[PDB]
């Protein structure tokens, strides 16, 4: 059984192969188990307790009760625990609170934060309601952990209540927070770079703290709100893992600290920096919901659970099993230096070669003839489209293409007339000049007149004219915070920037439901939870290199689905990397993605025309194995490693792509043996007929053979007899 | 003071930085130190002596006193001592031997075992002479270690004299071991395969045997006679070494064995595989030189003591310090088909871009019009040269250019006239089919008849023609071993095969002492000192891509001197790895050793033909620098290194060659600092003019900027004022 249960002084959070049972003494709640399902649990891992040197005490004659050493479920400051705080109010002359456990509640079905996205599909949960309360300062902590039936998940949030006469100031509020017993721990987090996203990063937990965070005003590049604690020596298939998660799009910090008894804390939450939050008597203030997840079954156990988790709680149900468009973006193809003519013939050519969506990118609008002006005037150019909006996407209609279009909506040029009309509305310093990027600045969406002017503009485009897709970009962070009518205000601006972009988004994407939302941040500079809640796709790199996105690929789709991670072929020498690699292996990687393409098709030979068409052909076949079905790495690619290999699982049908980037020589062979099969099943490979047991493929393997060169690829198709 | 000297019951032996300092213990030989010059040793680092379990003792009395437990300079089998044995002799009814130390002697200048490859200018070394004797069985073994007055190395080798009145059978022989003390120690090799030549090597020293070895009858592309013993935690510039290495292209085995005590012993000498030795009264065996040469300095000091000793003492003097001429090989320029008109072409085009050498490969002789015939005809085809090779050799010459030719003295085959005259010669066993390999066999050089046929047909073409230059190829290793009248002569003609080799080479490089003779071996797979003694340089690699050629020339100048290491431009897609690359890259890469062309020159655009002039033009220069200068590896090719740098200092002149394999994105620019200049010198970098001290280039360093793009390179000189 499945759901929440209190039992004397334990609570039992109970999904799917995962628990967390807590113990409430005496006020103070105390993390006994989180992990695989235990039932009538007595505490044979419980805390010794024992007088530890200069680990204070509540009472003065009790000295081996501490909270500097007892395991938690959220952290303060100031009562006798030095690891690092989650809950920190500023009341009167004090940040010091003492929550004591007061009453718990179980509810049933949906809820959340209101304002912040959250799961959805919640019918067969249960949410323990922990509530806390400081009686001195007049303050509630409510803590919800809530069950899911269906996958090894628990989510988690807050919220604090200022029942006193005074304002108070939230300093720090974490969305979860752990205690982990002292054992040997590796930690995986996704980090990298723009045009490096996602990079797959292990390291052994040390003394001391770690952290990964963004103060950007978005999650950012170089850091995905995830963080994975391990047991030592974990593999692709076996060891526990448990990964904690943020569904929030705005600045977070995830840490691990291994303190002074080698015990271990982990949190995620919004960040510290850039963060305080006034309360008036009687507001209140919500987290994000924070996420954690466990598998026994090594990395691609956690892939699993956290994949099948956003698809079926987070992304979109009108999108996260349909299967999405192969499309056309002339961005590479044409930058700013496009018109009509140019647009249909490429519509043309992209119609014969089979590709169902054609998405018109950056410069369409205003005056945005380059990347200095216009942004904020989200005026159609009739004249660099040739006629209206509308008699663009009739013939792109009318040639058998859906139409979907890019728009920037938290952005203002200086060169715009919105500009001209609100300069206030950017985000900025009084008596400070801006800070420039991309030659743009942010628009203030802690202003409700900048949301609600932007939820005008956008309902009439899109109610106005039959767009089927949107891509929605974001190309800067936010410097220059002083919009605040006070300090204390602007300590406030990039949180309610956030909960306006969500009440936006949120707005738009259920007033227009029927539209494919792509999200967009200079690629994935905002590749997170929070955008995935509204947005069941996103670009996942500018860099459309066919090498420099395999470790794009493997990091993107490490914890989110692969049907969310966009994927194009685009023209060589390849515009980031300098590079020549074959179309043929562009494809095969981009179709381990979402495919699309993004070049100038007027401009291929006949020849790269067929093999694109032929290309388009394939994927409409493996289309519902790559984007239904469970993923399997292989081979990663990482530094060291010259290879990459995935498979994908789809009922009667599995691939293989294997990719080697350098060439070599007098090198035997690499073995690669296919993973989750009947053993007695019967797997006729496509290229040369035979037929293989599973036991075969999984434990024999295939030899891998290619010929001299870089870059090259091939793809095993079997059909399951 | 160096030399040698003997001292009551020690014998120092005493080269530049370096000492070995040997014990006799009552007829038994005590390693006591090998390392750092110690003068007055006391014993400070002496065996402690205890019952050590299982390890037995010469005497019933003394339980303390074990073989098994001394450190020593060779290794006997039976005696109690249970490590790996270096000397192993088979008389009457057993294989055990007990020689004990009888007599010392010292010898000044030149000595080294006849028919082998030994070191020259020798004026200033002496020789320590230990005279062993087993009184049973009538056997004598003479110790021989010389010191050097200029370099940290000391050379080695033994005699065994047959006293007896019976045929004794050698079974084991090394040139070198030595018992160092338990400590932590990690190795160093150079290992590899054919187009992966020397690749370097490094692990964990761990309990039981580590070896590399060849059974192949040369030396082999997969393992050098090399192996280094590193103090824990070694680097580029600090930490002790000790190389030990041999002067031998047959079968040879390297090894290090850590013991149940946690003791290591390195030993390196002739393979016990293949291998055999009778003597008949009065007969005696000398073994390979070895070498152990040491540095403080970490893996940069190796390379520089080890580089240092084979340009003084190895390479030929005529050679070791004159500037090598840039070749013509036109191999992968038009394979077997060619002819005269062909050839002057070719040599027309290698003038103009100022190349000095024309080197005639494969296909001259006999009838070799591919490679399934005609080795052993040494004949030349004047039908293909369009006429006799004088009158080429006569057209090339007043072209301008040195003449050079191929040849591969070794083989045989089955289609030729030599096999139709002499199928006996082959190496082969009675009623067994031959084995191939490129379709060729190898001739017997153990076989008196077959060595005076090749100095008669080789000396006649030397003496006939007007040759400057030899390519000496080997192009299979050595199979089917039965040629002897009984099992012990096949047993003893691996080795006898390489006294004939080298009583050949010896012959014919003394003979014709103005010809440059270079080795190769299928690329590098005889690369080892005891060619190089007679051979000056040596084609390091058939591989000739940029890239791959990294890693390639890292491993073969890693112990050997730059100016030995054969390194031609070649033509793109590149015929190894199917790759393309910059000229540019080509040819820095090429420059980074000695430099040659192997493209038709005839099919360049006329842009690729002025680059390459250029190409010659800037290495005319950098020549002496690159040659003659002293190496500094300051970044390493090597399995996860996406980078390569190299330095070489001479006199006033610095340069540096940077190579990046893969194009990256959003990472930050490498700073590469510069190594062993003077701080307070001023040194103008050429290209922008700027002057740099030498402190600012060791300390601070350069940013390397690169474009996008894959195997993009660049180089900077510097003039020191
Ligand atoms: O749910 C826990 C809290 O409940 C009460 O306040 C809530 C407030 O948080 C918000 O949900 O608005 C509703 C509307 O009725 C309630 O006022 C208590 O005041 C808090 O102390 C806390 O228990
Ligand atoms: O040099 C040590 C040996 O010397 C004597 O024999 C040598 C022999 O090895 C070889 O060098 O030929 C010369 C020619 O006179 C000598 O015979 C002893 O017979 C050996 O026992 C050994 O001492
Ligand atoms: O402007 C259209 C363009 O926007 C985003 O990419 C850009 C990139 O082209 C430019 O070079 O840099 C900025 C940041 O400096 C952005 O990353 C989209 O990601 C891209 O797909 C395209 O739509
Ligand atoms: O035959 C001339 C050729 O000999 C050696 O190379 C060859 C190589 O070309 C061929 O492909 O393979 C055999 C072994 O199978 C040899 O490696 C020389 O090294 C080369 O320079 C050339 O002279």
């Amino acid at each position: 059984h499945m759901g929440v249960r209190i039992e004397n002084n334990l609570f039992y959070v109970e999904s799917k192969n995962l628990s967390l049972i807590i113990e409430n003494r005496n006020g103070y709640l105390l993390l006994k188990h989180l992990g695989k399902t235990i039932k009538n649990y007595k505490g044979s891992n419980s805390v010794y307790e024992r007088d530890h040197a200069f680990s204070g005490n509540p009472t003065a004659t009790n000295r081996t009760f501490s909270l500097d050493t007892q395991r938690q479920i959220f952290g303060q400051h100031g009562l006798g625990d030095f690891r690092k705080p989650t809950i920190q109010v500023q009341h009167s002359v004090t940040e010091v609170t003492d929550f004591r456990f007061v009453e718990a509640k179980i509810l049933k079905g949906q809820n959340g934060p209101q304002g912040l996205p959250s799961p959805h599909s919640m019918d067969d949960t249960e949410t323990l309601v922990l509530m806390l309360e400081d009686s001195k300062a007049q303050l509630s902590l409510t803590l919800y952990y809530t069950t899911f039936n269906n996958d090894a998940t628990i989510a988690s949030y807050s919220k604090l209540d200022n029942n006193s006469n005074q304002e108070v100031v939230i300093h720090k509020d974490f969305s979860f927070m752990a205690d982990f017993p002292a054992a040997d721990y590796e930690i995986v987090t996704l980090q990298g770079a723009y045009a490096r996203e996602k990079t797959v990063r292990r390291q052994q937990v040390e003394q001391g703290i770690f952290s990964i965070s963004s103060n950007r005003g978005a999650s950012g590049h170089a850091q995905t709100p995830a963080l994975l604690l391990c047991e030592q020596g974990v593999t692709e298939d076996a060891g526990n893992v448990f990964a904690i998660q943020l569904m929030y799009s705005g600045n977070f910090e995830a840490f691990v600290q291994k303190n002074q008894l080698n015990e271990v804390r982990v949190a995620i939450g919004i960040n510290p920096e850039n963060f305080s939050w006034k309360l008036a008597p009687e507001e209140y203030f919500e987290t994000p919901v924070a996420l954690v997840t466990h598998s026994d079954q090594g990395l691609t156990g956690i892939s699993h659970e956290s994949q099948n988790f956003v698809l079926k709680h987070i992304m979109l149900s009108e999108f996260s099993k349909k299967e999405r468009p192969i499309l056309i973006n002339n961005w590479e193809a044409t930058y700013f230096d496009f018109q009509r003519e140019k647009l249909l013939e490429l519509a043309d050519e992209a119609k014969k070669v089979g590709i169902e969506l054609f998405v018109l990118d950056d410069g369409w609008f205003g005056n945005r003839f380059d990347d200095n002006r216009a942004l904020g005037d989200w005026v159609v150019n009739e004249e660099k489209l040739g006629g209206s909006l509308e008699s663009l996407i009739s013939a792109i209609h009318e040639r058998g293409l859906q139409f979907g279009l890019w728009l920037e909506p938290e952005m203002i040029s200086v060169d715009s007339d919105l500009y001209r009309q609100h300069p206030d509305w950017a985000i900025q310093v009084p008596g400070y000049e801006h800070t420039y990027s991309r030659n743009q600045l942010v628009l203030n969406l802690a202003n409700p007149q900048v949301v609600e002017y932007l939820k005008s503009v956008l309902d009439q485009l899109l109610f106005y004219h039959d767009i089927d897709y949107i891509k929605w970009n974001m190309n800067r962070n936010i410097t220059k915070l002083g919009n605040g009518l006070t300090y204390l205000e602007t300590q406030m601006q990039s949180h309610q920037y956030m909960l306006g972009l969500y009440e936006l988004v949120s707005y738009l994407t259920e007033k227009h439901s029927h539209i494919l939302f792509e999200s967009c941040s200079g690629g994935g500079g905002r590749n997170d939870l929070g955008m995935m809640r509204y947005f069941p796709q996103v670009w996942a790199s500018d860099n459309t290199d066919a090498i420099a996105r395999l470790p794009i690929q493997y990091g993107s789709s490490y914890l989110y689905p692969t049907i969310s991670m966009g994927a194009h072929v685009s023209a060589v020498p390849n515009h980031q990397m300098g590079r020549m690699t074959p179309l043929e292996t562009r494809g095969l990687v981009a179709m381990m993605g979402n495919l699309g393409y993004e070049l100038d098709l007027t401009n291929l030979s006949d020849e790269e025309k067929a093999t694109i068409a032929n290309q388009v052909n394939l994927y409409k076949e493996l289309r519902p194995v790559v984007q239904l079905g469970q993923q399997y790495r292989l081979i990663n690619p990482d530094t060291v490693s010259n290879e990459a290999a995935v498979q994908f699982n789809y009922g009667n049908q599995t691939i293989v792509t294997y990719v080697r980037v350098l060439s070599v020589v007098e090198t035997m062979e690499t073995t690669l043996k296919l993973k989750d099969l009947d053993e007695e099943g019967l797997y006729k490979l496509q290229e040369n007929g035979e037929v293989y047991s599973g036991a075969e493929l999984m434990y024999a393997g295939l030899t891998v053979i290619l010929s001299q060169g870089d870059f090259l690829s091939r793809q095993y198709i079997f059909r399951k007899l």
